[PDB]
């Protein structure tokens, strides 16, 4: 990367906001997954959207790849600089704007995390529900199409992103639903907002997101429920969903995950396949939801609910940290994760089969999942130096992905494709799907410089 080019970057954002130092590049060459660190040639911190546009135009016209970087909590290698280039760390733009409490909407810049937003919203009666376990950039969550424990009731990022501000690869500024616009529904033109949600930085740089806010629940109750078997826990889940109980959160942990979370968070739950549950409503609605849900879990052998502000907070913090709880089972390990999502009636077969396949292998695996969406993760720890053990892990991961595709499902419910699931995506949508996605990539990024090597 030439010295004239670095000086051009410094001319846009300022000398302190450009770095070519090896350590700084290495910190921006990986995310939270096992994908090997591939450091960008430089890291740049633009201070406003005009600077994002000018950095993008400089890179694009000089044939230099661009890698958008949020909080680096992704798990599919989205930020790995597989072709080098310039990593654009967006987190110094961290302002919340256009809070419209009467319209239940807000605009956030990439440095805003869900915890910052919900702190800002305290005493408003509103909250933002989409809750990945990591305190991630909200614009990064828009870019990956994230979901969370609350999505079963309150929707994913796709459901709660109203508008996006995007710097296209050549620097043009696009407001996907129109500048400043926010509304509940529209048929105006093609829906550009949904194209950029889940685009993982391959179609442009999200520089603000307009988010749907939700009313805080009148009352909340959380509980855990222990089951004699995975089959029993997942049958309960399916039957709760088919009974249309509007549960706010329904999270599955197998016994391995439960034990790991106990050891990592000082929970003391019985070591068993377990549901973490939460219910929202008034006192009447809560009592109704509870006995309909307790009736179903009892039929499948569930324990009486172990009830849990401080105690629910610890419960859900433990769940949100399950990734790190799994990693702490084998210190020094990194992890790959599966993320399949299947039609809910097929969830019992595939979870039980996955548990059986983990047992029949030499592999350490913890299962945790947004099973209310028919989604779950198998977190697979790896010795970073054990090459034979890594080939067994992606081999297991590909096979699980192909089993989900065989059931009519998808290889990723929320984490995305990045580097790891590109072959599965080709199988999932077929040749016409792949070519159509590639034609969209090509019109927005003709030179192929927008986070190359990812998704397609
Ligand atoms: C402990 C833990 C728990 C998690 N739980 C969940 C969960 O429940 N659900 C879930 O969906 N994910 C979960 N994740 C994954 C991760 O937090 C999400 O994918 C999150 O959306 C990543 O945001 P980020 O800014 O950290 O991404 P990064 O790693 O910085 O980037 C992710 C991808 O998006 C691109 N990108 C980032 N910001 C932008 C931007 N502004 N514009 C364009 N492209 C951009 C990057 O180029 C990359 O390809 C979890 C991760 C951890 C470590």
């Amino acid at each position: 990367l030439s010295q004239d080019f670095v000086e051009a970057l410094k001319a846009v954002v300022g000398s302190p906001h450009v770095s070519t130092a090896s350590a700084v590049r290495e910190q921006h060459g990986h995310d939270e997954s096992m994908h090997r660190c591939q450091p960008p040639d430089a890291v740049v911190w633009p201070q406003n959207v005009d600077q994002v546009s000018r950095v993008a135009s400089l890179c694009y016209n000089q044939g230099v790849p661009i890698i958008p970087f949020g909080t680096g909590t992704g798990v599919e290698g989205g930020v790995c600089a597989v072709q080098g280039g310039v990593c654009i760390n967006l987190t110094h733009m961290d302002q919340i704007t256009e809070l419209n409490t009467e319209d239940f909407s807000v605009v956030v810049e990439p440095g805003v995390t869900r915890k910052a937003l919900n702190t800002h919203l305290r005493d408003s009666g509103l909250w933002f529900p989409v809750d990945p376990g990591a305190d991630a950039s909200l614009c990064g969550m828009a870019a990956t199409g994230a979901s969370g424990t609350n999505a079963v009731r309150y929707g994913t990022m796709r459901d709660n992103v109203i508008n996006l501000e995007v710097v296209l690869p050549d620097g043009r500024l696009l407001h996907t639903a129109g500048r400043g616009r926010h509304y509940r529904k529209s048929a105006a033109g093609y829906n550009l907002t949904g194209l950029f949600v889940g685009s993982e930085g391959t179609l442009g740089i999200i520089t603000s997101t307009t988010l749907r806010l939700h009313p805080a629940p009148e009352a909340t109750v959380a509980a855990t429920c222990a089951f004699p078997s995975v089959q029993a826990a997942v049958d309960s889940t399916v039957q709760i969903l088919q009974a249309a109980v509007p549960v706010a959160r329904i999270e599955f942990l197998d016994d391995v995950m439960m034990d790991a979370c106990n050891r990592h968070s000082k929970l003391n739950c019985p070591v068993a396949p377990t549901l973490f549950l939460e219910f929202h409503g008034s006192q009447q609605t809560l009592a109704e939801q509870l006995q309909r849900t307790e009736a179903i879990t009892q039929d499948n052998g569930g324990s009486h609910f172990s009830w849990a502000a401080e105690k629910r907070n610890e419960l859900w913090a433990a769940r949100h940290n399950a990734w790190y709880a799994a990693l702490a089972l084998s210190p020094g390990s990194k992890a790959y994760s599966t993320d399949v999502c299947v039609p809910i009636s097929r969830l019992p077969e595939i979870l039980v089969e996955t548990k059986e396949e983990i047992k029949a292998s030499k592999l350490t695996g913890a299962i945790v999942g947004h099973v209310g969406d028919g989604n779950f993760a198998c977190i697979l720890l790896v010795d970073p130096d054990d090459a034979e053990e890594q080939r067994r892990v992606k081999a297991f991961a590909e096979n699980l992905g192909r089993r989900a595709l065989a059931l009519g499902g998808t290889c990723t419910g929320e984490h995305g494709i990045g580097l790891g699931k590109r072959q599965l995506l080709q199988e999932e949508v077929g040749p016409v799907g792949v070519e159509t996605m590639r034609q969209l990539k090509n019109t927005l990024d003709p030179r192929g410089l927008m986070n190359p090597g990812k998704v397609l």
